[PDB]
């Protein structure tokens, strides 16, 4: 099974594995235990297969929403950090790695959508969703649009739909879904109205929105940290800020948490703990990883306060703190497929907002 006396770690290829390897080397210096960092393809798919037979790595890094399923099959070991260590991280990041009342992973980085705008076209971004329609008619007079973002993916339109009370799964309860309530209804109705009023095209997708924003054709867009390097090149003077409110309520974008779990079949659980707590989860630890590839906003308060000197990161955290922690249950798959269809049918007039959400709700709680 899993080798004893060493630590093998799995992390995705789009992360700072080289930097993580650095922290691993430091661990090896003052312990004698070697740390091997690997980044296989479809690791989020392989882990379940190899762990089920008592194999795989000691530690696995992935978005939190996936750990719920791994825990369900008893693949993840329950972690037990003391109160002292727990206070080192933002409170809400812990609700991301909680399953059935147990901590199943260590929070690392936080990710959420923000509002991105062209400072030259819009020196003062809108703080409200209701003022956007008016803003657009003013920008149209100059041949510009006010807002453009991916309307095809629920992930991108959810922030609006949930602002006034909508939600996926109430902290765990798989039978408590909020996609067809008055809140979600209001938000989606506002979105459809923006489309039927020619303020937005129902076919606008990720690429169309990206190219348009980066070419200065639109004043605003909605995206995550993964899109900043692409905008830095376009030579557009942009800023990142908090998302607009709807009916006075903050937009609720889904929150993604990069987390580190420990294989239940690992004989090196104590070493993994020592590594994650006293080596990786430190200012020097996250710095080594960040230097290789930026993590965005981090769950470690001490280091986050330093990275927040970058307003883009500060905003990302602000939007995540007002966002909804993505449910870590497997039923989340029905949600994506259900809401996706509801938004498409509602936008195309094929179905009414009330009907679309009603059918979505039924499919999720089915």
């Amino acid at each position: 099974k899993i080798e004893e006396g060493k630590l093998v770690i799995w992390i995705n290829g789009d992360k700072g594995y080289n930097g993580l390897a650095e922290v691993g080397k430091k661990f090896e210096k003052d312990t004698g235990i070697k740390v091997t960092v690997e980044h296989p393809d479809k690791l989020e798919e392989k882990f379940p297969q190899v762990a089920a037979t008592g194999d795989g790595p000691d530690i696995i890094f992935w978005a939190h929403d996936r750990f719920g399923g791994y825990a369900q099959s008893g693949l993840l070991a329950e972690i037990t950090p003391d109160k002292a260590f727990q206070d080192k991280l933002y409170p809400f990041t812990w609700d991301a790695v909680r399953y059935n009342g147990k901590l199943i992973a260590y929070p690392i980085a936080v990710e959420a959508l923000s509002l991105i705008y062209n400072k030259d076209l819009l020196p003062n971004p809108p703080k409200t969703w209701e003022e956007i329609p008016a803003l657009d008619k003013e920008l149209k007079a100059k041949g510009k649009s006010a807002l453009m973002f991916n309307l095809q993916e629920p992930y991108f339109t959810w922030p609006l739909i949930a602002a006034d009370g909508g939600y996926a799964f109430k902290y765990g309860d798989i039978k408590d879904v909020g996609v067809d309530n008055a809140g979600a209804k209001a938000g989606l109705t506002f979105l459809v109205d923006l489309i039927k009023n020619k303020h937005m095209n129902a076919d606008t997708d990720y690429s169309i929105a990206e190219a348009a924003f980066n070419k200065g054709e639109t004043a605003m867009t909605i995206n995550g940290p993964w899109a900043w390097s692409n905008i830095d090149t376009s030579k557009v003077n942009y800023g990142v800020t908090v998302l607009p409110t709807f009916k006075g309520q903050p937009s609720k974008p889904f929150v993604g948490v990069l987390s580190a779990g420990i294989n239940a079949a690992s004989p090196n659980k104590e070493l993994a703990k020592e590594f994650l707590e006293n080596y990786l989860l430190t200012d020097e630890g996250l710095e080594a990883v960040n230097k290789d590839k930026p993590l965005g906003a981090v769950a470690l308060k001490s280091y986050e306060e330093e990275l927040a000197k970058d307003p883009r990161i500060a905003a990302t955290m602000e939007n995540a703190q007002k966002g909804e922690i993505m449910p870590n249950i497997p039923q989340m798959s029905a949600f994506w497929y259900a809401v996706r269809t509801a938004v498409i049918n509602a936008a195309s007039g094929r179905q009414t907002v009330d009907e679309a959400l009603k059918d979505a709700q039924t499919r999720i709680t089915k």
